[PDB]
């Protein structure tokens, strides 16, 4: 059985219990913590690409009001995010299973951008999601996995200083 697990869930849960925030910039900002995924049960000899996207967890705009995140009252449908191709793709199962798959080079932006960078809407709440695509083979296959522990609100600057402090303490 294909098993997908979160590396350093310990640390992600500290961020999550405070409400996690990720900076987005016009040029694109890398994530901290970095999404690292433990993968077992692939065919060592089969070929796979790892894809990352961000699901809008709800349809609302969020605001930091008197030290607390609170949703707007006017939902709008959230067009799905673009997909980030893990730069080590495509690769043998063996490659993906020999160390945690680390999305250290994805950059989060607030502006439609040349390439690489993934555009998010600021003050929306996002749930990271990967797709493992079996490629080259006759029988194309996709397995998807969500990481609730890694939810965050996209922000142009940090609102909750407890987050600012965790980010610095653990970077
Ligand atoms: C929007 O389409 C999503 C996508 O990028 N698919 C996709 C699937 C499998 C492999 C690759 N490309 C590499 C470089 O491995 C791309």
């Amino acid at each position: 059985e294909l098993r997908v697990g979160l590396e350093e869930s310990e640390l992600w849960l500290r961020f999550k219990e405070l409400t996690n925030e990720m900076i987005v910039t016009k040029n694109g900002r890398r994530m901290f913590p970095v999404l690292k995924v433990n993968v077992s049960g692939l065919d060592p000899n089969a070929m796979y690409s790892f894809l990352l996207d961000f699901v809008a967890a709800d349809n609302h705009r969020w605001k930091y009001v008197n030290g607390e995140w609170v949703p707007g009252g006017k939902p709008e449908p959230q067009a799905p995010s673009c997909v980030y191709i893990h730069p080590d793709s495509p690769n043998f199962g063996a490659h993906w299973m020999k160390a945690p798959v680390s999305f250290s080079k994805v950059k989060l932006t607030n502006k439609l951008n040349g390439g690489g960078q993934i555009m998010l809407n600021s003050l929306h709440k996002y749930e990271p999601r990967i797709h493992i695509v079996r490629v080259g083979g006759p029988q194309r296959m996709i397995t998807s996995h969500c990481f609730p522990e890694t939810q965050f609100i996209a922000v142009t600057a940090y609102q909750n200083e407890e987050i600012t402090a965790l980010k610095i303490k653990y970077n």
